[PDB]
């Protein structure tokens, strides 16, 4: 399915605004913002600890001239559990919160006349849902009766609503499905080979450059466009060609347009090419996650985000720890930034080798069925993206475990499958030794916190710990490798010398120190420091008042640490052979 | 022994001030303030993190004037062995790091000339020092050889240091050695009844009111004093009388005087009677603890912290979790702030039923003959403070085990037996059903943290869970009980509502909840905030420098629920018959 764009043969409508809303069994309705999450939007504390179903209304005229065409209802992202109906009608059913969902409606609308919408959203965690939870009754000597607990092992809270716009969009009655498109590099020239998904058969397509000349043209379903003299995206060099697919049938008549970017990418030895030339992976891991709205999609926020990552001098980000919305690879796209695009595979771990977690009754074939079937949504989603340059099937799994081994080959297999042209990680907290997965990815990803959760307060570790480890990954499995996470709780204004755990100068000295080892590592490729920006998690006492390792306030402010990670990678090139 | 005051037959030179320190094994000094404790004066964090011994040295003058006279060396406080020097000679050795000692140092010093005083200090806990620990070698695959942990099981940071003020004065060579004095009611009379320890025999004692009019004489060693219509010292109303004692002998002459106050003690049923009036103590649990200092005496946040305890409307505190200084105490007595006071038997459990805690290895027969010691010692330094009005034996040690009986009856019949005039107490975090130790004290103490610890960030289980508690304590101890501790982690600023955790909203609340509770129910006699304020402990992931329940922050300003407390407080009377 394709990102709604308005064209000449197309219209779009977005639903956004002010809902109606409401929770189970009940009538009455309060207000609700869409997108955004429900849970800080008013001061009910029952409505922010709510589990079960949510229902969102709004009224919504289609004009007469909508008939004969068809008409999608999209909507972009609703955590966990979704059912949309139509005046009364279900139209389709979701599982999975960070992906886009649709149906087409037209036997359901009228025409020139009101329509009713409701969303039902659901975010009871299962273990057969990712990330995965599960609702717990409690029901002892200092409980009442009916108190119950959504248990669950991620660490960021379990937001809830539509988070991503809900739209409706019109095509022809014949009309552009998807495309793929796949850059090479051949001679002096790029080629965009392409295939076109439809019910129709003739098509014309044109790429045109930056300043609207037409460099290429097809007439073709499939065929390969070639550029000479191209000028390749890249991170510090975003060029992007926009792509025009032109459908001309007797009835029907249909365009569609995307930029794309032409680039390479490549695991060869201990190096990370792109564009044949030797990456070095700045940034960080982020989240959906901003001040009142939760998970909810604000351009704003986004566009902010990315001048802060130009700022900084970062390259690159991965979503930790799902697909994030359309809208951020677009202008990843825009601004030239990799991305490592994760599936939400998070919390398949219970910090604890005594319950497993690969086993009949947690994560199991039923897991894996819908694992798979994300593989297949994400990809078809965010394939034509040059941004995105790697996927990640999974972060902090237990791995040890010797099911861990049998369902992720499954899902390394399955993911290559769908997509042969970028390579995949996986991202580890697992000792080296003990982990049965890593051996079966293109790179390593690992997170590492010495001196933090372990020998809690003692910076003097990190060097003979973290040089030892990463030297233990590489010679056992002889992959680049990416410092994934690393980073330290830090309250703005708390200052300390000597540091101390919470403090800013704690935060920024253990980075400096981490990142002073993989400079004498060659076969470490790049530093992602965990986290872009505060964010919030669910409530206990190793938490003040969410995740505080952002390198940024949650409100998009730098804490110290920020400006050692500007100056460091002013002096780091984003291409480095070491 | 007595604290150290000048008189016509004493004089007192304080020590205090900068003095030369250095560690075990090097020759180099730094500078180092006495009294403070040593880990937070200087940038050099593997101080900061020291475990050994640490040496202090000074220079001082004894007069030519003081030969024919006892000259005593007393050194206020040392956490935790300590050994001290005159001019190289061993005066005296200590076990405890929170009660004073002395020597007799005639012997040593030169006359008119000059002397150096060395005081060795090792902060390094063992099984068999209250509050214990252990030092541990971890040399495993991640630690370098060398690398070593002090481990203890309390919640505060273990300070090091000369923490109390090193002094030396005179006596004549017969002296006033010690005197108790207990007060009792008569008619319409008080009794100050008397006895002193000393070579001596003949003595004049006499009573001075607050206008130094005389109003009672007795010519022995042993006596009782009468007063007539007396003034009696309670909170709200702290009357001190001025007793005066004088040996009068051939060829000694000495003269020592005390501020006492005439008040009685006396648990009966569900009620603590002071001056047999139903008192409620309205307070907190505190801690020696200030900014740089660490736990050294201070007497600006001294009078400092007596004023706010007066504004806020307290009328106690607990001395969590070891002896104060004896400065403090003499200022509960001008203030009129009734103190329990506490042996520093904190740390006796590892918070897991697995590793138990009376046992050979950890604390066994040495540690009891380490607590019966320090109970001699505090009753002995203690025991005339009219502030003190109950002894508490513990803090939250492992008291389900079967060992731990055993241990803390001995404990208990040994305090009861140097002080009969006092309740006692221990501070209780287990389960009603599960001690086997309350049942042997006079006052029951608890310390509860539903919604924090458990439950965390859910205010709706406090008033089930906390009524159902306390009823079962009652039932099945039938005594009074005092709510010893409650209260949340806040960090100054952070606010939200709903109320999350490490909020001020959530710290008042929780604490308005908890005590809606305890005013419902008749057989509870106090309330107990902790903290006072925030302060210092080891480094953690779950603290956020130090420990941040204060109600007040460490630089002694007010968080929202001191508002709270005040106004609440200001309505509650110190005597209430609930
Ligand atoms: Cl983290
Ligand atoms: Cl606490």
């Amino acid at each position: 399915m394709l990102y709604p764009k308005e064209s000449e043969t197309r219209e779009v409508k977005d639903l956004s605004g002010v809902w109606e809303f409401r929770t189970e069994s009940d009538k009455n309705y309060i207000l609700m913002p869409v997108p955004a999450s429900f849970n800080d939007i008013t001061q009910d504390i029952n409505l922010r600890d709510y589990v079960g179903r949510v229902y969102y209304k709004k009224s919504f005229f289609i004009p007469v001239y909508w008939k004969e065409r068809n008409i999608f209802l999209r909507v972009g992202a609703a955590a966990h559990f979704s059912e949309v109906y139509v005046n009364g009608n279900l139209v389709t059913k979701h599982k999975g919160g960070f992906l886009p969902f649709e149906a087409e409606i037209s036997k359901f609308v009228n025409y020139g006349q009101e329509n009713i919408i409701e969303i039902m959203v659901d975010n009871t965690l299962t273990w057969d849902v990712l990330p995965p939870g599960e609702l717990k009754v409690i029901e002892d000597e200092m409980h009442p009766k009916g108190y119950k607990v959504l248990n669950y092992y991620f660490d960021f809270f379990n937001y809830s609503g539509i988070h991503r716009p809900v739209v409706i969009y019109t095509t022809p009655k014949v009309y552009i499905k998807d495309f793929s498109v796949i850059t090479e590099l051949s001679n002096n020239s790029a080629l965009v080979k392409y295939s076109i998904e439809s019910e129709g058969n003739n098509f014309q397509v044109i790429l045109r450059d930056k300043d609207k000349n037409i460099v290429a043209e097809n007439f073709g379903k499939s065929g390969v466009l070639e550029v000479k003299n191209p000028k390749l995206w890249e991170p510090g060099n975003p060029y992007l060609y926009n792509l025009e697919i032109k459908l001309l049938e007797k009835d029907n008549f249909d365009i569609y347009r995307m930029d794309i970017g032409i680039r390479t990418v490549r695991v060869e030895g201990k190096q990370f090419l792109i564009n044949e030339k030797p990456f070095y992976f700045k940034g960080f891991g982020k989240h959906e996650d901003s001040d009142i709205r939760g998970k909810g999609l604000d351009q704003v926020i986004n566009i902010k985000d990315f001048n802060l990552l130009k700022w900084i001098g970062a390259n690159s980000f991965r979503t930790s720890h799902y697909p994030y919305s359309e809208e951020i690879l677009f202008l990843a796209d825009q601004y030239g930034i990799a991305v490592i695009e994760e599936a939400p595979a998070v919390g398949l771990n219970l910090w604890n080798r005594n319950e497993k977690v690969f086993t009949e009754g947690r994560v199991d074939g039923k897991t894996l069925e819908h694992h798979l079937e994300i593989m297949r949504e994400l990809i078809a989603r965010d394939k034509n993206h040059p941004s995105v340059i790697m996927w990640s099937v999974a972060n902090e799994a237990a791995t040890y475990e010797d099911g861990a081994e049998e369902y992720f080959r499954r899902v390394i297999e399955e993911t290559r499958r769908l997509d042969p042209t970028r390579p995949i990680t996986i991202v580890e907290n697992t000792k080296a030794s003990e982990t049965k997965v890593s051996k079966y990815v293109d790179v390593i990803c690992v997170n590492r916190y010495y001196s933090w959760y372990t020998d809690s307060g003692d910076l003097s570790v990190i060097e003979y710990q973290l040089e030892r480890d990463l030297r233990e990954w590489y010679e056992l499995y002889r992959k680049p490798i990416i410092l994934s996470e690393f980073g330290a709780d830090a309250i703005s204004g708390f200052h300390s010398d000597p540091p101390l755990m919470f403090t800013e100068e704690y935060q920024q000295e253990m980075i400096k120190r981490f990142v002073g080892v993989l400079d004498r590592l060659d076969f470490v490729v790049g530093e992602h420091i965990w986290n872009f920006a505060d964010f919030m998690t669910k409530q206990s006492i190793t938490r003040v008042v969410g995740n505080k390792k952002g390198v940024f306030t949650r409100n998009r402010q730098p804490k110290m640490v920020a400006h050692f990670l500007k100056e460091r990678w002013s002096k780091l090139p984003d291409f480095w052979e070491k």
